[PDB]
DNA sequence: ACCGGGCCCTGCC
DNA sequence: GGCAGGGCCCGGT
C-alpha cells in the first residue's frame, strides 16, 4: 500500500473510532467499570484528592484510558488491518468458511496475510511489550505448535506482531512464546524458525511490504481524522456528564453527613 | 483468625506497602512506563490536554494506578494471605521443598490452604471480574485438568479466589475455566466437580473459616496504614517531580517552542 | 447478558 | 537486566 492508500483509509478507520469512544460519554456506559473497594481510601490519600467527586473524577478517568488502550489495539486488528493493508480477519464468519480455522488452535491467529509471490503468513498481533504474561505466553506455544505439526499446509510462517516499541525492548514473554525457557520450566516446545517477532517500526514495515515509513503514514491518518473531529471543547462538558451520572450511584449512600466516605458501605455495595 | 488479628496484621502488610508505592516516586522509577504513540493525538484532544507537560501528567497518572492495581494483587497474594491467614504461599523454596509443586502445572496455583479438619485446599487468586481474558482461563482449565488427574492426592480440591466483586459479576472466563464452554469451541475440559470460584464476600470468609466479617476486617487494616502514613501532602510535591523526571527523557528531542510536543519525533524514538 | 477476544506492571533475583 | 508472575475493558451481537 502506498502512501495515499494508508493515510486515507486509516482516517475513515480512526474517525469512526473516535464516534465509538464518545458514544461511552454521550450513552452514559459505566457498567463495565470496576472498582477495588479495598483499594479506595489509598487511592485518596495517595493521589490528594479533596472529596468523593474528586475520588470519582480520578476513577472515571482511569476507566476511560483502561478503555482507550483496549478499543485502539481492536482498531488495528478488526479494521485497520483488513481495510487498509487487506489481511483476511479470522472473525467468525471466514473462520467457519475456511478450512480448517474452525479449530481452536487457531483462536490465537488475528489474521491471514496473502503475498503477490504466493507466501501466506499467519499473524498473532499484540500492542506492546507488556501486553502477554507468563500464562498468555505459554498458551501462545501451544497454540503456535498445533498448527505448525498438526496444519503445516495452512501457510509458510507465523509472525506475532508488536505495533508499537521495539525489538529490544520486548520482555522475556517474546521469547517463552518462541519455546525459548531459560529460567524455571514451563514445558514450552521450541519452534523459533517457524514463530518470528516483529515490532514496532519493523513490524508495519513487515506487513506493509517492507515500506519502512508505513508507521508515519498510520499516525498521520489519525492526526487528520482527529483533527477534523473537533472533540477538544465538547468533550470537557460530556466528561462531566458521566462523571455525575457515576457518583450518583453511591453518592446517597456511602456518604457521611461530614461529607466523607463510608468505605465499609461502598465494600458491602460491592462485594455481595 | 480473630478480628483483631487479622486488622492490625493486615495494617502491618499495608504499612510496607505504602512505603513500596511511595518509594516509586522518591526514586524515580519510570523505565516501566509505555507510551503508545499513535494514541498520544487522540489522548491530548479527547482529555483537552494543552501541551506536552499535561500530556505526561495524564499517562503518569494512569501508569501509577495500573502500578497501583498491579502491586496491590501481589499484596494480597505474598503477603496479607500467608502472613495474616496463614496459607502456604508456592513461592520457589516451598516449591522445591514440597512435592509434586515443582511441576509446571502448579504455576497457576498460589497457595495451599491446611484447614484444621484435615482439608487441603489449592487456590488460585485474582482480584476481579476483569483480571482473566479467554487466553488466561483456557490455559489455567488445562493446569488444573492437570494437577486433577496426574496428582489427585496433593489436595481435595481447587479454588479460584476473587477477592472483590460478587459472584453474579464474574464473566463467562470464570466458567471457561471450570471447562463450562457453551458458545465457540476452546477445547477445555469439564473439571466442575474439582475447581470452584469465590468471589467478594464469600472469598473471604471461605478462606476465613467462615467469618463473614472477614472483609471488612481487611478493609480496618489498610485504612489505618493508610491513616497513619500521613501522605496527602507531602505527594503532590513528589507526583509533580515524577512528571518533571519523566518529560525530560522525550523534552530535547520532540518540544516546540510552544510547549506542545512532535508526534512524528515521539514515535520515532518509541519504534526503533 | 453473552462472549471472543482486547489491553498495561512489580518486587524480588 | 532477567523473570514469574501481577493487573483492567470493547464492540458485535
Ligand atoms: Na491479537
Ligand atoms: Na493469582
Amino acid at each position: 500500500m502506498n502512501k495515499q492508500e494508508v493515510i486515507l483509509k486509516v482516517q475513515e478507520c480512526a474517525a469512526w473510532w473516535i464516534l465509538e469512544r464518545q458514544s461511552k460519554l454521550t450513552k452514559l456506559m459505566s457498567e463495565t467499570m470496576s472498582i477495588n473497594p479495598f483499594m479506595t481510601p489509598f487511592i485518596f490519600d495517595y493521589h490528594s484528592l479533596n472529596d468523593f467527586d474528586e475520588l470519582v473524577e480520578a476513577i472515571i478517568a482511569k476507566h476511560l484510558m483502561t478503555g482507550h488502550d483496549t478499543g485502539f489495539g481492536k482498531l488495528i486488528d478488526e479494521k485497520i488491518l483488513p481495510r487498509v493493508f487487506g489481511a483476511y480477519k479470522l472473525d467468525k464468519s471466514y473462520r467457519a468458511a475456511n478450512e480448517p480455522f474452525i479449530h481452536p488452535c487457531f483462536d490465537e491467529i488475528d489474521h491471514v496475510i496473502q503475498r503477490d509471490d504466493g507466501r501466506i503468513e499467519l499473524l498473532s498481533l499484540k500492542a506492546g511489550k507488556w501486553t502477554i504474561q507468563l500464562t498468555m505466553a505459554v498458551q501462545l506455544n501451544k497454540a503456535f505448535h498445533e498448527i505448525i505439526n498438526n496444519y503445516p499446509g495452512v501457510a509458510d510462517n507465523i509472525v506475532v506482531g508488536v505495533f508499537y516499541g521495539n525489538s529490544h525492548g520486548l520482555t522475556d514473554k517474546y521469547r517463552i512464546l518462541r519455546g525459548i525457557n531459560t529460567g524455571a520450566n514451563h514445558n514450552v516446545i521450541d519452534i523459533r524458525d517457524k514463530v518470528h517477532v516483529y515490532a514496532g517500526k519493523e513490524f508495519w514495515s513487515w506487513l506493509n511490504n517492507g515500506e519502512a515509513e508505513t508507521q508515519h503514514w498510520v499516525l498521520e491518518g489519525i492526526e487528520r481524522a482527529v483533527k477534523e473531529a473537533d472533540i477538544k471543547e465538547k468533550n470537557k462538558d460530556l466528561i462531566e456528564k458521566f462523571k455525575e451520572h457515576v457518583a450518583k450511584k453511591y453518592n446517597e449512600q456511602v456518604l457521611n453527613a461530614d461529607g466523607t466516605a463510608q468505605w465499609h458501605k461502598l465494600l458491602e455495595m460491592i462485594n455481595e
